[PDB]
């Protein structure tokens, strides 16, 4: 049901972008922000763990770029135990060297509702 969907998305959501605060750490130490069970000395993993309504595995379920100059993006696709009205679609939470970031849907699935993705990240 619709409360169901809009419940997920946001939680995904949520999940995502509590991973800024650590990348931000990470920036203020100097170390590349990674989403990894083996990082190295020089790299700072941001402390993701599984979650039910993601595509994927582990830490893997977050996708990392870092450009190692204040340029982030943080991608995750919805999945597992996602319904089907919102499985499929991919969260964006990216930084810009300014320190600004920012939350972005897309590749929405066919029965996506208006009203699923929360007003702090919308459908591009």
């Amino acid at each position: 049901d619709p409360f169901t969907a809009r419940t997920q998305v946001t939680r995904a959501v949520s999940e995502v972008s509590a991973l800024k605060t650590a990348a931000e750490s990470a920036i203020l130490e100097g170390k590349e922000i990674v989403s990894s069970a083996t990082p190295k000395d020089t790299q700072y993993d941001i402390g993701f763990t599984e979650s039910t309504l993601l595509d994927g595995s582990g830490k893997s379920q977050i996708q990392v770029t870092d450009n190692q100059d204040g340029t982030v993006e943080l991608v995750a696709t919805l999945g597992k135990s996602s319904g089907s009205a919102i499985k499929g679609a991919v969260i964006t939470v990216s930084r810009k060297n300014d320190g600004v970031w920012n939350c972005k849907i897309t590749k929405t699935p066919t029965a996506w509702k208006p009203n699923y993705a929360p007003a702090n990240c919308p459908k591009s």
